[PDB]
């Protein structure tokens, strides 16, 4: 499912994103934005022989299951086919422990790179929440 903007901000905020450990719901749309382009299907390789999966493109390396990852762990205890549902749920509940890691949001390099001290508010503008 490709998301519309407002469509994925309000599924995130009725999903409990909305100032997750301080992070305003601009921060999580600016991010998907650049992780997936808003579209659950997306899958993309690391260097390191890992995978991205979904709107928030989720790392195999640690947090879901692919079985092509050697030495990696699933701490979401999910398959990383379930980040790729047109639902939300599972990306979103994977995300929430992710962000509680230690590191906020930095832990997606696109977030640092793109969203991080930027007008990120913008993101949701226009939006009916
Ligand atoms: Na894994």
């Amino acid at each position: 499912k490709v998301f519309g903007r407002c469509e994925l901000a309000a599924a995130m905020k009725r999903h409990g994103l909305d100032n997750y450990r301080g992070y305003s719901l601009g921060n999580w749309v600016c991010a998907a934005k650049f992780e997936s382009n808003f579209n659950t299907q997306a899958t993309n390789r690391n260097t390191d022989g890992s995978t991205d999966y979904g709107i928030l493109q989720i790392n195999s390396r640690w947090w879901c299951n692919d079985g092509r990852t050697p030495g990696s762990r699933n701490l979401c205890n999910i398959p990383c086919s379930a980040l790729l549902s047109s639902d939300i749920t599972a990306s979103v509940n994977c995300a929430k422990k992710i962000v509680s890691d230690g590191n906020g949001m930095n832990a997606w390099v696109a977030w640092r790179n793109r969203c991080k001290g930027t007008d990120v508010q913008a993101w949701i503008r226009g939006c009916r929440l």
